[PDB]
C-alpha cells in the first residue's frame, strides 16, 4: 500500500522535474501580481491627522461688526488643537484683543464715564487707552499692504473701483477674499411676484442695507462741523485721510442692489443675462400655497392662507448639489473643508435664508423679535486616514484568484491528459485501487499549492501590506483555501472527456464563481443572515467573507492573532476560524460530489472441437463466460466453453466487432464477468485478486507508455508495482533490454524521441513478471510489416512454457506462430483445432487443374487408374479441374501420376498441369458463413451566378440556424428598446424641501444658559413643542428621572475621580502611539459618565445635557454613536445631526441705558440742526445703544457630513422664533413657514459641460446595438472554415474558379446577406419614434454608418479562416473577442469621459484619435457623438449636423479606408506559396515520347527533419490509351506522389509535365483537364450531390440547356436514381465515394486521378466504378489509380508499378511480370526442431536453387529454378525418404496457384 503511493508519488515528481521551464513560470507568476500590490502600498502610505476644534460662525442677525469679522477672518477654518474660547457655555465671542472690541469697550466706558460725570478728568482717563494709541499708529502708516482688505483684516483680526481692482488683484489671499466678496458686492435681488405682501418682505429686506448706508450723513455732518471749528480754533489729517477712505470705499457699492422681476420665465432670462455679465448672485420666489403649482410635492397642507414656501435659486457652481442628501463613501474625517464642502458659507445661502426668515417673521408674527443666531462646527477625534485597507477588503481575493487560475489549469490538464490515454484502466487493470490514485493526486499536486501559499505569507507579512498580525493564522487561512481549490479542480475535471476543452473550460468555471462575491457586497446590507451561510458554500464567496473579517480586524489596530480566532469583531461578520470551518466543509463536499460523480456513467468508455493434447494440463479453464450489456437486449458475448491448455500459443480469429478484446479484457482485471467462470491456473478470478498478479500479464491493444520517462525508469516502475523485490531488479532489467536490443538506446535515455519500436517494448513488459499465463492483444495491430520480425522472434523466445493467449484480425499470422486457432464470430465460436485439422477437414479436396492449348474420358481414366480417388468438379472447355482424395492421399499416388503424365505431354496437348492445395482463406470464409447461417466575360458573369446561386442554395438548406443568427438580434434590440420607456434618471436637480426631518430619527439637544428669563422660557418651549413633544412643560416634570441607569462599573471610577462637570470627567481615550494604528478612538466604559435624560416623541430623541462640558461629551461619544453601522462603511447613518444651545451671557457691554442718554442730551443741546440730519443720526444712535443688549442669543450645534444640515436647522430656529412670538391659540397651526431649494437652468457655457453627464439610456441602447450587431460575420466565416477543413474548395478550384473570384463571390454574397439585419434596426428606430434617430437631418447619417460598417468589419475575419479547423469553437472565440473589445472599448472611453475632472484626461483624446484605426469602436462612437450632439443642438436654440464631416465624418472616412485593406490582406494571404525501370529511366533521360499525356522526371520530396525522401528519384510515361495503377504498403509515398502530381503540393526536386504543359509554368490549363477524386468525402453535406453536379457543370462552362440533361448522365453512369433527390448529408458510405468519383469524371477531363477509390464497400459500387474507368479508358482518355486491391488492379488496369521507400522495383505489365518470376512451384515445410542446417543442406544438395523465405523456426519456403526438365514428381518421392531422413512432419507446395503474385506483393 506504501510502495504504491511512493512509485505514483516519484513517477509524478518525475514529470514535474522533466518540465524545468513551467515550474519556473508557476513559481514566478504569483509574485509579480504582489508586487505590483507592494508598489501600490509605496504609492499611498496611511495619513495621520490629530484632534482639531472649529471657530464660530456668526449670522448677520448676530450683528454687523461681528459679522464682517468673521467673512474676513475664519475664511481659512485652521483647526486648533486646543479648544475654543466659543465653545464654553460662558463665552459668545472668540476674538477679545482685537482692535475693534477694545476701541468700542473704551469708548462705551468713557461715554459712561463722562455721562456720569456730568475736563481734566475726562482727558486723563482717555490718556490711559493703548487702543486710542494702536488706531492712531495704524492711521498713520505709509502703505505696506497690498489693499485695503490686508489692512482691514490687520484692524479686525467707476474708476476708482477700477483703481481697487487694480491694487487688489495682487495679493492671492486678497484675490480669494475677493472672489469669495465678488457676487454678494454686486448682487442682484430678483423676485418673481409683484404682490404688496411680497412688497412688504422686501421693504424688511430693504432696512438693514438702509442701516448699512448710514454712514454718508455721518460724513456730510462731519465735514459741515470741521470749516467751522477750523476758523472759530495731525489729527485732522488723519480724520480727512480716513473719511475719504470710506467714502472710496463706499464708491463702489451697488446701493440699490435690489430689483424685480414679472415672472418666472421673465425671471430665468433676466438671471441668464445678469450672469452673462457675472452680475447675477441670487434670485427668489415666493410660491404661494393658493397657486397649488408644486413640482413634485403636495399643493397645500391646509386650506387658506397662514403658509408661505420660498425657492432660493443660484448658480449651480456655488449652491451644493441638490439630488442626494449624504455621500456615499464615508470617510474619516471631519468634513470640514472651505473650498470644496463649506460652499454655504460663501455661497451666502444662509446669509439669505436668515434674512428671508427673518422679514417673515417680522411680518406674519407683528412683533421685533431681536436673537442672533451662530453656528458651530463640533469637533472631530484625532484619526488615520487610509483609504487602502477597504480597498484590500475589496480587492484581495481577486489578486488571489488571479495568482492562483495558472496551477488549476495545469492541474486540471494534467488529470483529463492521463484519463484521456485509458492508462488509468491500465494501472486499474494491475490491482492498484482508485483511493492510492485520487490519493496521489491530492499529495502531488497539493504541493506547489502549499509553497505558492507560503512564499505569500512571507509577502504579506514583510511588505507590510498586513501587519501587526501573526502568520500562522494567514497561513492556516491560506492552506484551507488551497486544499478546497485543490479538490474542486479535481470536480472540474470530471465533466470532460477531452484535453484542451477541459484545459480552456477549468479556468473560466474556476473565474466564474468570484462574480457572487461582488454581488453580495454590492447589496451588502439587503442579504439576511440566513442567506449568508448559504450563499457562502461556494470557495471564492467564502474565503472573501473571511478576508473581509481580516482586514476589519487590521483596521482595530490588533491583527489576526492567536488571541481572537473565535472572537467576532462585529456583531455581523464572521469569526476567522468559522470562515475555514466552513472552507474545508466545502472541501469535503465537493469531494464527495467528485466521488458520486465518476459513477453517473459507468461501464461505458467516453460443435468440431479438438482437444486432446499429449498433456492435457488445462491452465486456463474458462467455462460458458458470458456478459450482457443493457445497449442490446442480445448479450455482448455468448457462450465461449473453449478450455485453454498450457505450452500452446492459442489464437484467435474474426473480423473486428467478434467480441474478442471484451473476452480479454474479461479475464484480465477490468471487466466483471457477468455469468459462467474464469478459472485461472486453478482459483477463480475474484478469489485469486491480489494473490494473481505475478501470475497474470496483460497487454492491451494500445500502447502503455509514458512520454517523458524512459526504458530504465519504464521496467523499474512496472517491475515494482507487480511485486518485484527491488534487490533481483538489475539482471531482469539487463535480460530484457538486451533481448529487444534497447541496450543503444537506454545509454541516452529517451522515449518520445523513438517510435514505431515503442510497440515491441510494451510487449516486453508483459514478459517483466516471468507469468505463466501472459494475454496478448494485437502486437502487431498497426505495426509496419517490415518490423514485425522482431516481435515474431521475440514472441518465439518465450514460446516455452508460458501460456500465451493472443488475438490478430489477419489469417496468416495466426499460423506462422499459433499452435492452435478457434474461430469467433458475431460475438460466439464457431470451430477450433489445429491448422492441418482444419485443412484436413473440407467438403472438397486437392485440386489439379489441366489447361488447353487427347479427351476428357481418357484423361479420367488415367487418373483412376493411378488413383483410385477421384472428383469431377469442373469440366467446361479450356480448364479441366478434378479433385485428388485428401481422404487417405499418399505421395507415391501423386508420383507416379505425374511421372506418367511427365512423358505424355505432347501427345496430349495439354502443354501444362497446376497443382492447388486449399488454404486458410477461403475455408475461414466458409465457416464464418456457415456459422452466420446456423445462428439464423460572359463566362466570368455565368461563374458569378452559379457562385451566387450555390451560395443561396447553401443558405436555403440551414434556413433555421441564420434566421435564428439573424432575426433573433432585433427582436432584441426591439424589446430593448419597448422595455426602455421608463423616465430616465441621469442627475436632475428636484425641489428639496429644506427640513430637519428628512434625515429620520436622530438625537437632537436643548442646552441652555442663564435660564433665568421668561422670553427664554417661552423661546425653548417653542423649541421643544416644534419637534412633536407634549405640550406642557410640567409633564416633564411629572416624568421626574428620565435618563438611562449608570452602569455599576463606572460608578465606582466615578466617585474615584472628581466627577465634575467643568473639569475632564470622563477617563481619558486611547490613541495611536506610534507603533500601532487606529481607525477610531476606542471608548471606554466612561464617556460621558451620566446618560443624559432623553424623551423619545415620535420617532426622535430630545436630550437634556443642562450645564455639561458638551464638546468633551460630543468628542467621547462620537464612535459609539458611528460603530453600529460602520461594517458596511457604504452609508453611514449619523445619529446625532445638530442641536441648539440657548445661550445668554452679552460679549459686550450691556450697559447701553447711559450711552443713550448721553446721546439724547448731546442731542437737545450743541444746536440740534432743524433739518434733523443730525436729529436723525443721533436717534439711529440712540436706537443702536438700546439694541447693544442683546438680551437673547443662540448658537447650533451642526453636523458637517450631513450635507443639509445647516439650513435645516436654521429653518428650524427660526420656525421657533416665528412660534413662540405669536400668541397662544389655535392660531399657532395656521402659521409656518418652509423653505425650498433649486438651482436655476445651465447657462450656455455651463451646459457645453454639463451635458456630458446626461447619458444612461444612450449608453445602454448603444452597448445592446453593439452586442447585437457583431454575430453576423462569425456566421459569415463559420461556413468558410468548415468548406476549407474539407479539400472540396481546391475542388472547386480545378474548375474555372480563381481564388481572387472565389473571395470577391463570398464577399459580394455576405455584403447581399448583411444588408437586411441594417434595415430591420433602422425600420425598428423609424417605427418606435426616437426623436433621437427619426429626425430627418439624422436618418441618413444613421444608414451610412450601419452600411459602411457593415462593408468594413466582414474582412476582418476571413484571414482567421486559416488558424481554426472547427466551427463551433472558432465561431465562439470570435464573437468573443470581437464583443470584450467593443466593451471595452467603450467604457474606457465613457469612465475617461465622465472622471476627466483633471486636466491630464483631456490630452487622452488623442487615444480615441487612434481607435479609428479599430474598426468595431467606430460605430459605438459615432453613435454616441452624434446622440450628444444632437441633444446639444436640441436643448441649445429651442429653449451643426450628423451629415457634416465633424462627428462622424471623420470615423466613416477612416474606417471606409481601413475597408479594402483586409480584403488585400487576405488576397496575398492566399496566394503565399510561390531491369525494366533501369530501362524506362535511361529512355526518359535520352528523349521524351510525344504520345504521352503525362511525364515525370526526377521527381522528389524531401520533408522537414524527416532525414529520408518519402519519394526519391520518381520517373514515368503513361501513353493515353492504357490505364495506370501504382502500389505499395503503407508508408511507402504513394499519396504524396499523388498530390505532388496533382498539384496541391509543392515539389521539393523535379517536375511533372501534363499534355505538355508544366504545373507551375501555367496551372490554368493543367487543372483544366483534371479530375480530382481523393480518398476522403470533399463535398458540402449541406447541399446534394445532383446540386454539386449542376454547380460543376456550370463553372466548367456546360451550356446551361443541357446542363439538367447532363446531371442525368452524371447519374446515368453511376445509378444514384434513388439517392438524387436525397441531400448529399444523408446517404450511404460508398455514396459519397462514388460521388467524388463523379465528380472528376463529370466535365470529361483529359486523365483522371483517383486515390483508393475503393475501400470495403459493397461489390456493386466496385462494379459500377470498374464500368466508369472501363468506359473512360476505352473512350481513348487516361486514369491514374492507386489502390490495394490486387485482383482489381488486375481486372482493370495494363501497367502496375510497385514502390517501397520510395523507389520503383519492378515497373512492368501483368503478365510480363506474371511469366518472369510468378511461375514454378514453391516448398513450405513444418519442421519442429526449428533446425536450419537439417532442412537446407539436402535441398540444396539435391536443388541447386534453394533460396530461402521467412526463415523461422515453425516453417520456412523455399525458391528454386522453374522450368524442371524433369516431372515435379521428382520432389515428391524424395520427400517420401525425406521423412525419415531429416525431421519433416508434413509438407505443403505452391506450383503456380491462384497466390502466387500475392506472395510476391507481401515478398516486397
Ligand atoms: N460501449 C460499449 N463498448 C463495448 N461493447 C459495447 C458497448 N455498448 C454496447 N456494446 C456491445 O458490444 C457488442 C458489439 O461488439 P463489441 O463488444 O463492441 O466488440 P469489441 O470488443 O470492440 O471487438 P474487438 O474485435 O474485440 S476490438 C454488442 O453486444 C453491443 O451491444
Ligand atoms: N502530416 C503528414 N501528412 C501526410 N503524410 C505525412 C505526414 N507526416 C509524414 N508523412 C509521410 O507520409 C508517408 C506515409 O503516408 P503516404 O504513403 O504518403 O500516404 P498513405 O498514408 O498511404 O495515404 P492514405 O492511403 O491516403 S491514408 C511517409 O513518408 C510519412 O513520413
Ligand atoms: C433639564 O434639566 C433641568 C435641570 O437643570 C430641569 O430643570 C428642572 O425642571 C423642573 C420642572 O420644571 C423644576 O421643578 C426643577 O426645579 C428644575 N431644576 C433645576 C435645578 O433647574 C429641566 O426640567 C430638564 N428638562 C427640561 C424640561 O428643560
Ligand atoms: C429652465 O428649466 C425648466 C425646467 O426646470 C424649463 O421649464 C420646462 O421647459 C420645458 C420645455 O423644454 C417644458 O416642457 C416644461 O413644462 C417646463 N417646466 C416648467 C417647470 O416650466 C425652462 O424652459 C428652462 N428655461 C431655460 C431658459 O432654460
Ligand atoms: C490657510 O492656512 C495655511 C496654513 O499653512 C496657509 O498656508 C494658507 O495660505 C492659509 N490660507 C488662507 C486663505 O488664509
Ligand atoms: C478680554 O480681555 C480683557 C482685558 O485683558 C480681560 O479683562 C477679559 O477678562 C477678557 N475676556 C475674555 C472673554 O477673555
Ligand atoms: C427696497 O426694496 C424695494 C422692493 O420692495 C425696492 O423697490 C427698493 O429699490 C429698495 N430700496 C432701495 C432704495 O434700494
Ligand atoms: C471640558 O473638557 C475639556 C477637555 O480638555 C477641558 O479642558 C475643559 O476645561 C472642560 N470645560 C468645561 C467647562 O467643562
Amino acid at each position: 500500500f506504501w510502495t504504491q503511493l511512493m512509485l505514483l508519488l516519484w513517477k509524478n515528481f518525475m514529470y514535474r522535474r522533466r518540465q524545468p521551464v513551467q515550474l519556473l513560470v508557476e513559481l514566478l507568476w504569483p509574485l509579480f501580481l504582489f508586487f505590483i500590490l507592494v508598489a501600490v502600498r509605496h504609492s499611498h502610505p496611511p495619513l495621520e491627522h490629530h484632534e482639531c476644534h472649529f471657530p464660530n460662525k456668526p449670522l448677520p442677525s448676530a450683528g454687523t461688526v461681528p459679522w464682517l469679522q468673521g467673512l474676513i477672518c475664519n475664511v481659512n477654518n485652521t483647526c486648533f488643537p486646543q479648544l475654543t474660547p466659543g465653545e464654553e457655555p460662558g463665552r459668545l465671542s472668540n476674538f477679545n484683543d482685537s482692535l475693534v472690541s477694545r476701541l468700542l469697550a473704551d469708548a462705551r466706558t468713557v461715554l459712561g464715564g463722562a455721562s456720569a460725570h456730568r475736563a481734566e478728568d475726562l482727558a486723563q482717563e482717555l490718556l490711559a487707552l493703548r487702543s486710542l494709541v494702536e488706531l492712531r499708529a495704524l492711521l498713520q502708516r505709509p502703505r505696506g499692504t497690498s489693499g485695503p482688505l490686508e489692512l482691514l483684516s490687520e484692524a479686525l483680526c467707476s474708476p476708482a473701483c477700477s483703481e481697487l481692482i487694480g491694487a487688489l488683484d495682487s495679493h492671492p489671499l486678497s484675490r480669494l477674499l475677493w472672489r469669495r466678496l465678488k457676487p454678494l458686492i454686486l448682487g442682484k435681488l430678483l423676485f418673481a411676484p409683484d404682490t404688496p405682501f411680497t412688497r412688504k418682505l422686501m421693504a424688511q429686506v430693504n432696512r438693514t442695507f438702509e442701516e448699512l448706508t448710514l454712514l454718508r450723513d455721518v460724513r456730510e455732518v462731519w465735514e459741515m462741523l470741521g470749516p467751522r471749528i477750523f476758523t472759530f480754533m495731525d489729527a485732522h489729517a488723519d480724520v480727512g485721510h480716513l473719511v475719504g477712505t470710506l467714502g472710496r470705499v463706499t464708491e463702489c457699492l451697488s446701493l440699490d442692489k435690489l430689483e424685480a422681476a414679472p415672472s418666472e420665465a421673465a425671471l430665468v432670462s433676466r438671471a441668464l443675462q445678469l450672469l452673462a455679465e457675472h452680475r447675477f448672485w441670487a434670485g427668489v420666489v415666493f410660491l404661494g400655497p393658493e397657486d397649488s403649482s408644486d413640482p413634485t410635492e403636495h399643493p397645500t397642507p391646509d386650506l387658506g392662507p397662514g403658509h408661505v414656501r420660498i425657492k432660493i435659486r443660484m448658480d449651480i457652481d456655488v449652491v451644493t448639489r441638490t439630488n442626494k442628501i449624504r455621500d456615499r463613501f464615508w470617510d474619516p474625517g471631519p468634513a470640514a473643508d472651505p473650498l470644496t464642502d463649506l460652499r454655504y458659507v460663501w455661497g451666502g445661502f444662509v446669509y439669505l435664508q436668515d434674512l428671508v426668515e427673518r422679514a417673515a417673521v417680522r411680518v406674519l408674527s407683528g412683533a421685533n423679535p431681536r436673537a442672533g443666531l451662530y453656528l458651530q462646527q463640533m469637533p472631530y477625534p484625532c484619526y488615520v486616514d487610509d483609504v487602502f485597507l477597504r480597498v484590500l477588503s475589496r480587492s484581495l481575493p481577486l489578486f488571489l484568484t488571479l495568482a492562483w487560475i495558472y496551477s488549476v489549469t495545469l492541474t486540471v490538464k494534467a488529470v483529463v491528459r492521463e484519463k484521456e490515454t485509458r492508462l488509468r484502466d491500465t494501472m486499474r487493470a494491475m490491482g492498484l485501487s482508485r483511493a492510492v490514485l485520487w490519493l496521489g493526486w491530492f499529495l502531488s499536486c497539493l504541493g506547489p499549492f502549499l509553497l505558492s501559499a507560503a512564499l505569500l505569507v512571507l509577502v504579506l507579512k514583510l511588505g507590510d501590506i498586513l501587519p501587526y498580525s501573526h502568520p500562522g493564522v494567514v497561513f492556516l487561512f491560506l492552506a484551507a483555501f488551497a486544499v478546497a481549490t485543490v479538490t474542486q479542480s479535481f470536480l472540474l475535471s470530471a465533466f470532460f472527456s477531452r484535453a484542451n476543452l477541459a484545459a480552456a473550460c477549468g479556468g473560466l468555471a474556476y473565474f466564474s464563481l468570484y462574480l457572487p462575491y461582488v454581488l453580495c457586497v454590492a447589496w451588502r446590507d439587503r442579504l439576511p443572515a440566513g442567506g449568508r451561510v448559504a450563499a457562502s458554500l461556494l470557495s471564492p464567496v467564502a474565503f472573501g467573507f473571511g478576508c473581509e473579517s481580516l482586514a476589519l480586524l487590521e483596521e482595530q489596530g490588533e491583527g489576526a492573532q492567536w488571541h481572537n480566532v473565535g472572537t467576532r469583531p462585529t456583531a455581523d461578520v464572521f469569526s476567522l476560524a468559522q470562515v475555514s470551518g466552513l472552507l474545508l466543509l466545502d472541501a469535503a463536499l465537493y469531494g464527495l460530489a467528485t466521488w458520486y460523480l465518476e459513477a453517473v456513467c459507468p461501464g461505458q468508455y467516453g460443435v468440431l472441437v479438438e482437444e486432446a493434447p499429449p498433456g492435457l494440463s488445462p491452465g486456463v479453464s474458462v467455462r460458458s463466460l458470458e456478459k450482457r450489456f443493457p445497449g442490446s437486449p442480445q448479450p455482448a458475448l455468448r457462450g465461449l466453453s473453449l478450455d485453454f491448455y498450457q505450452g500452446h500459443i492459442t489464437a484467435f480469429l474474426g473480423h473486428n466487432g467478434a467480441g474478442k478484446t471484451t473476452t480479454l479484457s474479461i479475464l484480465s482485471g477490468l471487466f466483471p464477468p457477468s455469468g459462467g467462470s474464469a478459472f485461472i491456473l486453478g482459483h477463480d478470478v475474484r478469489s485469486s485478486m491480489a494473490a494473481i498478479r505475478p501470475h497474470l500479464g496483460v497487454c492491451p491493444q494500445y500502447n502503455v507508455l509514458f512520454d517523458m520517462l524512459t526504458v530504465d525508469e519504464h521496467v523499474w516502475f512496472y517491475g515494482r508495482l507487480k511485486g518485484l523485490s527491488a534487490a533481483v531488479v538489475g539482471p531482469e532489467q539487463d535480460r530484457l533490454l538486451q533481448d529487444v536490443g534497447l541496450v543503444s538506446k537506454q545509454s541516452v535515455q529517451t522515449r518520445h524521441l523513438s517510435g514505431g519500436m515503442q510497440r515491441k517494448l510494451s510487449v516486453a513488459i508483459a514478459f517483466v513478471g516471468g507469468s505463466q499465463v501472459v494475454i496478448l492483444d494485437e502486437p502487431t495491430a498497426g505495426v509496419d510489416p517490415a518490423s514485425r520480425r522482431g516481435i515474431w522472434e521475440l514472441l518465439l523466445k518465450y514460446r516455452e512454457g508460458r501460456t500465451l493467449i493472443l488475438s490478430t484480425h489477419h489469417l496468416d499470422e495466426a499460423e506462422l506462430l499459433g499452435d492452435r486457432v478457434a474461430v469467433v464470430a458475431g460475438g460466439r465460436l464457431c470451430c477450433c483445432g489445429s491448422p492441418l485439422f482444419l485443412r484436413r477437414h473440407l467438403g472438397s479436396g486437392y485440386y489439379l487443374t489441366l489447361v488447353k492449348a487427347v479427351g476428357t474420358p481418357q484423361l479420367l481414366a488415367l487418373v483412376q487408374h493411378w488413383v483410385p480417388g477421384a472428383r469431377l468438379v469442373e469440366e467446361l472447355p479450356h480448364e479441366l479441374v478434378l479433385v485428388l482424395p485428401y481422404t487417405g492421399a499418399h505421395d507415391g499416388s501423386f508420383a507416379t501420376l505425374f511421372r506418367e503424365l511427365d512423358t505424355r505431354l505432347a501427345e496430349l496437348r495439354l502443354t501444362g498441369y497446376g497443382i492447388s492445395d486449399t488454404s486458410l482463406e477461403e475455408i475461414f470464409l466458409k465457416v464464418v458463413e456457415e456459422c452466420a447461417a446456423d445462428t439464423d466575360w460572359a463566362l466570368t458573369r455565368q461563374q458569378l451566378q452559379a457562385l451566387l446561386l450555390k451560395r443561396f442554395l447553401l443558405a436555403r438548406r440551414s434556413r433555421r440556424g441564420l434566421f435564428a443568427q439573424i432575426v433573433l438580434p432585433a427582436l432584441f434590440v426591439g424589446l430593448a428598446l419597448v422595455f426602455s420607456l421608463i423616465v430616465p434618471p441621469f442627475g436632475h436637480y428636484p425641489a428639496l424641501r429644506l427640513s430637519p426631518t428628512m434625515y429620520g430619527a436622530q438625537v437632537s439637544f436643548f442646552s441652555e444658559d442663564a435660564p433665568g428669563d421668561p422670553g427664554r422660557a417661552r423661546l425653548l418651549e417653542a423649541l421643544l413643542q416644534e419637534a412633536g413633544l407634549e405640550e406642557p412643560p410640567v409633564q416633564h416634570s411629572s416624568h421626574r428621572f428620565s435618563a438611562p441607569e449608570v452602569p455599576a462599573e463606572v460608578a465606582k471610577v466615578l466617585a474615584s475621580g472628581n466627577w465634575t462637570p467643568e473639569s475632564p470627567s470622563p477617563a481619558c481615550q486611547c490613541s495611536r502611539p506610534g507603533a500601532r494604528r487606529l481607525l477610531p478612538d476606542c471608548p471606554a466604559a466612561a464617556g460621558g459618565p451620566p446618560p443624559p435624560q432623553a424623551v423619545t416623541g415620535s420617532g426622535e430623541v430630545v436630550q437634556n445635557l443642562t450645564g455639561r462640558n458638551l464638546s468633551d461629551f460630543l468628542v467621547k461619544t462620537y464612535p459609539r454613536l458611528v460603530r453600529q453601522g460602520l461594517k458596511t462603511k457604504k452609508w453611514v447613518n449619523e445619529v446625532r445631526y445638530g442641536g441648539f444651545s440657548l445661550g445668554g451671557r452679552d460679549p459686550g457691554l450691556p450697559s447701553g441705558q447711559e450711552l443713550g442718554r448721553s446721546v439724547e442730551e448731546l442731542w437737545a443741546l450743541l444746536s440740534p440742526l432743524p433739518g434733523g440730519a443730525l436729529d436723525r443720526v443721533l436717534k439711529n444712535l440712540t436706537a443702536w445703544a438700546h439694541s447693544l443688549d442683546a438680551q437673547d442669543s443662540l448658537k447650533i450645534w451642526f453636523n458637517n457630513k450631513g450635507w443639509h444640515s445647516m439650513v435645516a436647522f436654521v429653518n428650524r430656529a427660526s420656525n421657533a422664533i416665528l412660534r413662540a412670538h405669536l400668541p397662544p391659540g389655535p392660531a399657532r397651526h395656521a402659521h409656518s413657514i418652509t423653505t425650498l431649494n433649486h438651482p436655476l437652468n445651465l447657462t450656455k457655457e455651463q451646459l457645453s459641460e454639463g451635458a456630458l453627464m446626461a447619458s444612461s439610456v444612450d449608453v445602454l441602447v448603444s452597448i445592446c446595438v453593439v452586442f447585437a450587431m457583431s454575430f453576423v460575420p462569425a456566421s459569415f466565416t463559420l461556413v468558410l472554415i468548415e468548406e476549407r477543413v474539407t479539400r472540396a474548395k481546391h475542388l472547386q478550384l480545378m474548375g474555372g474558379l480563381s481564388p481572387t473570384l472565389y473571395w470577391l463571390g463570398n464577399f459580394l454574397w455576405d455584403m447581399c446577406n448583411y444588408l437586411v439585419p441594417a434595415c430591420i434596426v433602422v425600420l425598428i428606430f423609424l417605427a418606435f419614434q426616437q426623436r433621437a434617430y427619426v429626425a430627418p437631418a439624422n436618418l441618413p447619417a444613421l444608414l451610412l454608418l450601419l452600411l459602411l460598417y457593415g462593408w468594413s468589419i466582414t474582412p476582418l475575419m476571413y484571414p482567421a479562416s486559416f488558424f481554426f479547423s472547427v466551427p463551433s469553437t472558432a465561431y465562439v472565440v470570435l464573437t468573443c473577442i470581437n464583443l470584450f473589445i467593443g466593451i471595452n472599448g467603450s467604457m474606457a472611453t465613457f469612465v475617461l469621459e465622465l472622471f476627466s475632472d483633471q486636466k491630464l484626461q483631456e490630452v487622452s483624446r488623442i487615444l480615441k484619435q487612434v481607435f479609428l484605426i479599430f474598426p468595431h469602436f467606430c460605430l459605438g462612437r459615432g453613435l454616441i457623438d452624434m446622440v450628444r450632439n444632437q441633444a446639444m443642438a436640441d436643448a441649445f436654440e429651442r429653449l451643426q449636423s450628423p451629415l457634416r464631416w465633424e462627428v462622424v465624418g471623420k470615423n466613416l472616412l477612416a474606417m471606409v479606408i481601413q475597408g479594402p485593406l483586409f480584403l488585400l490582406f487576405t488576397l496575398l494571404l492566399q496566394h503565399r506559396s510561390q531491369e525494366d525501370v533501369a530501362r524506362e529511366r535511361e529512355r526518359v533521360v535520352q528523349g521524351a515520347t510525344q504520345g504521352d499525356v503525362l511525364v515525370l522526371r526526377n521527381l522528389t520530396k524531401v520533408y522537414r527533419g524527416q532525414r529520408m525522401p518519402a519519394v526519391d528519384r520518381l520517373c514515368l510515361g503513361i501513353p493515353p490509351g492504357e490505364c495506370f495503377g501504382l502500389l505499395g504498403v503503407n508508408g511507402a509515398g504513394k499519396t504524396s506522389t499523388f498530390r505532388m502530381v496533382t498539384g496541391d503540393t509543392l515539389a521539393s526536386r523535379g517536375e511533372a509535365v501534363l499534355a505538355g504543359h508544366s504545373v507551375a509554368r501555367e496551372p490554368s490549363a493543367a487543372h483544366l483537364s483534371m479530375g480530382y477524386c481523393p480518398q476522403s468525402d470533399a463535398i458540402f453535406e449541406l447541399l446534394t450531390g445532383r446540386e454539386h453536379l449542376e454547380l460543376l457543370a456550370r463553372l466548367r462552362g456546360v451550356p446551361e440547356a443541357q446542363v439538367a440533361q447532363t446531371a442525368g448522365s452524371g447519374l446515368a453512369r453511376l445509378g444514384l436514381s434513388w439517392y438524387a433527390d436525397r441531400p448529399a448529408g444523408t446517404y450511404s458510405g460508398g455514396n459519397k465515394r462514388k460521388l467524388a468519383t463523379a465528380l472528376a469524371l463529370v466535365g470529361d477531363p483529359a486523365v483522371v486521378f483517383l486515390d483508393e477509390p475503393t475501400t470495403g464497400m459493397d461489390p456493386s459500387a466496385r462494379r459500377f466504378l470498374w464500368n466508369s474507368l472501363l468506359a473512360v479508358v476505352r473512350e481513348g482518355r487516361s486514369v491514374m489509380l492507386t489502390s490495394h486491391s490486387m485482383e482489381e488492379c488486375e481486372a482493370l488496369c495494363s501497367r502496375l508499378a510497385i514502390m517501397v521507400n520510395g523507389r520503383f522495383r519492378c515497373l512492368g505489365s501483368p503478365q510480363h511480370l506474371k511469366g518472369r518470376f510468378a511461375a514454378g512451384h514453391t516448398l513450405t515445410l513444418r519442421v519442429p526442431a526449428a533446425r536450419s542446417q537439417p532442412a537446407a543442406a539436402f535441398v540444396a544438395a539435391e536443388f541447386p536453387g534453394a533460396e530461402l523465405r521467412e526463415a523461422h523456426g515453425g516453417r520456412l519456403r523455399f525458391q528454386l529454378p522453374p522450368g524442371g526438365r524433369c516431372a515435379l514428381a521428382r520432389v515428391f518421392g524424395e520427400l517420401a525418404v525425406h521423412g525419415a531422413e531429416h525431421g519433416v512432419e508434413d509438407f505443403s507446395v505452391s506450383q503456380t496457384m491462384l497466390e502466387e503474385v500475392f506472395l510476391y506483393f507481401s515478398k516486397d
